[PDB]
C-alpha cells in the first residue's frame, strides 16, 4: 500500500532481436549458434534468411524464422549480382522491421544483427530506429589485414615472381606473401571479392556492436589492438561446448563408434571450395594408403571430380593399408570433430572449421584454398601451433598438393613426436575456448554485455 506509481520492466523475454546472415553456410552457422545462445538467455529472436537457404535453416533449428526473396538473377556478373542482392535485401529487411514495429504478438525490433559483409544493413537498422550489430565471421587477425588494405597506405600489391616480401603490421606476426589473404584465385573477380571484405570497415565507427566469433586468449594482441580502436566484443566460439541438426548424423556417428579411438583422419573442404580432378586424385591416393581410417566429405556436386577408379550418397572402402574409409556428401562436423575416434582434421581452414577444431581439441592438416584460409593456416601452424600447412608443388597457392606431401603431413601430425606436441597444444586451446564461454570467461562476459545493454533505458 501507501505509494502510487507504475514500474516498467525491461527483460530479455520482451526484447526482440533480429538476425540476418549472409546466405552461405559459413555465415549462417555461426549466426544460428549465436541466436541459440541469445534465445537461451530468454530473448525473442527472429532469423531472416533468403528463400533458397530457408529450408536448410529450418532443418537445422525458440527461433522465429522469416524468409526473404533471393535477389539472385543467376545471369549477371558478380558486380551486378551483388548490387541487385544488396537492393533486394535492403527493402526486404526494412519491410520486416516495419511489420514488426507495428505488430502486436512480438516486441518491436530492438537490434538487427547483420553479417559484417553487408555493411549497408547498418543504414537499414539506423534508418528504421533500431540498433545495429555487425557479426564478423572471420578471425580478428585476418580482419585487421582487410582494414589496413582499405586504408590504402601500405602497398599490398605483389609480383611474387620478381621477389619475396614479408609484411609487418601492428600486433600481428610477420606475414609472408603466401600468408596474406588469397584473392588472385578469383582471377577477374579478385577485385570484387577484395572490395567485399575491405568494405566491412567502411562504417566501423558507426556500428553499435562489433561482434567477432573468436575468444580473447586465442587472439590476445590483435583483439586488444582492435578493442582500443573500435571497442569490439569477442563472443566466440558461438558453437556450444559439449548443436545444429546436420544431415547424415546417425550414419557418421555409427561409423565412428565402430572405429578405434584416435584412428580416423577427418577430411573436409567446407561448403563452397571445389578442388580440381588432379587435386582430388592426390588426396584420394594419400587416404587410401595411409595407416589410418578416414571420413572424407565430398559434396554431391563434387563427386564427379573424384578419380575414375571410385552419384552415390555414401561409399565405404577397405583401403590398401587395411584401414576403413567412408566417403559421404555431408556430416555433422561438430559432432565428428568431438568424436574420440578422430585423430586429426585435414581442412581448407575456413574460419568456422578452424574454430570448431580449436574448440574440439583436434590438430589440423591445413590445405588452404583462398581468401582468409591462407592466413588462418599461417596461424594454425606457426602461432597457435595446432597443425601443419601443406606445401604446394609449384611455389604457388593454386599449385597442386601431391600425395607425398599430404602423406608427409599425416605422418608428422599423426605419427611423429611433433604431432604429440601439436595435440597437447590443441587440448590446451580446447580448455581455453571452453573457459572463454563459461561463466566469467571473456566471451561469456562480452556476450552478456551485449545482452544486458540491449535492456538499458
Ligand atoms: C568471398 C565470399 C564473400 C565473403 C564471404 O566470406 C563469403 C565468401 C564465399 C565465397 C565467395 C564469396 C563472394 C561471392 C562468390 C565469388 C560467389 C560466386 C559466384 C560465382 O560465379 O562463383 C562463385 C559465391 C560465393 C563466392 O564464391
Ligand atoms: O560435412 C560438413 C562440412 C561442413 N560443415 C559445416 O559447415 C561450416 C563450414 O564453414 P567454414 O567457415 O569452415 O568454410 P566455408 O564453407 O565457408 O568455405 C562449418 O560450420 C562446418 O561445421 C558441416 O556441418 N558438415
Amino acid at each position: 500500500g501507501s505509494h502510487m506509481g507504475t514500474i516498467e520492466i525491461s527483460s530479455p523475454s520482451k526484447t526482440h532481436i533480429l538476425a540476418f546472415p549472409f546466405p552461405e553456410k559459413g555465415h549462417i552457422n555461426p549466426m544460428l549458434h549465436l541466436c541459440n545462445r541469445l534465445a537461451s538467455k530468454g530473448f525473442r529472436v527472429t532469423l531472416i534468411t533468403t528463400i533458397s537457404t530457408y529450408k536448410d535453416v529450418k532443418n537445422k533449428i525458440l527461433i522465429n524464422l522469416e524468409s526473404i526473396p533471393d535477389g539472385t538473377d543467376k545471369n549477371l556478373g558478380m558486380n551486378g549480382y551483388f548490387n541487385q542482392f544488396k537492393n533486394s535485401v535492403t527493402e526486404s529487411v526494412a519491410g520486416i522491421i516495419e511489420e514488426y514495429k507495428l505488430g502486436h504478438d512480438f516486441p518491436p525490433p530492438k537490434v538487427l544483427i547483420y553479417d559484417s559483409t553487408m555493411p549497408w544493413m547498418l543504414d537499414v537498422a539506423h534508418g528504421h530506429g533500431i540498433l545495429g550489430a555487425s557479426l564478423f565471421t572471420q578471425p580478428c587477425c585476418v580482419s585487421v589485414v582487410y582494414y589496413h588494405m582499405l586504408q590504402g597506405t601500405i602497398d599490398f600489391h605483389r609480383e611474387q615472381s620478381s621477389s619475396s616480401k614479408v609484411l609487418l603490421l601492428p600486433c600481428l606476426p610477420p606475414l609472408e606473401d603466401r600468408d596474406l589473404p588469397e584473392f588472385d584465385y578469383f582471377k577477374e573477380d579478385s577485385g570484387f571479392v577484395s572490395n567485399l571484405l575491405l568494405n566491412q570497415f567502411l562504417n566501423i565507427d558507426k556500428i553499435d556492436y562489433v561482434l567477432f566469433n573468436t575468444f580473447e586468449m586465442l587472439e590476445s594482441e590483435i583483439a586488444n589492438w582492435m578493442s582500443n580502436k573500435w571497442k569490439i566484443l569477442t563472443i566466440g566460439p558461438t558453437a556450444p561446448t559439449a548443436y545444429l541438426f546436420e544431415t547424415n548424423t546417425e550414419v557418421c556417428m555409427k561409423w565412428l563408434d565402430e572405429r578405434e579411438p584416435n584412428s580416423v583422419i577427418y577430411v573436409s573442404f567446407g561448403s563452397i571450395a571445389s578442388l580440381t580432378e588432379q587435386q582430388m586424385e592426390e588426396i584420394s591416393q594419400a587416404l587410401f594408403t595411409t595407416n589410418f581410417n578416414f571420413l572424407w566429405v565430398v559434396r554431391e556436386e563434387e563427386r564427379t571430380k573424384l578419380p575414375n577408379c571410385l552419384n552415390p550418397s555414401s561409399e565405404s572402402f577397405t583401403t590398401a593399408a587395411g584401414k576403413l574409409g567412408l566417403i559421404i556428401n555431408w556430416c555433422p562436423q561438430l559432432d565428428v570433430l568431438r568424436h574420440e575416434s578422430v585423430a586429426c582434421f585435414m581442412t581448407h581452414c575456413g574460419w568456422n572449421s578452424t574454430l570448431e577444431a580449436i574448440s574440439s581439441g583436434v590438430p589440423m592438416i591445413c590445405v588452404p584454398q583462398w581468401v582468409d584460409q591462407t592466413t588462418n593456416a599461417k596461424f594454425i601452424q606457426d602461432v597457435w601451433k595446432i597443425g601443419v600447412r601443406v606445401n604446394n608443388n609449384n611455389g604457388e597457392n593454386g599449385g597442386l598438393v601431391k600425395k607425398e606431401e599430404i602423406e608427409r603431413c599425416i605422418k608428422e601430425v599423426c605419427e611423429s613426436e611433433k604431432g604429440k606436441e601439436l595435440k597437447r597444444n590443441a587440448m590446451k586451446w580446447k580448455d581455453l575456448s571452453k573457459e572463454a564461454v563459461s561463466e566469467g570467461g571473456s566471451s561469456d562476459t562480452n556476450l552478456e554485455y551485449f545482452a544486458s545493454t540491449l535492456l538499458f533505458y
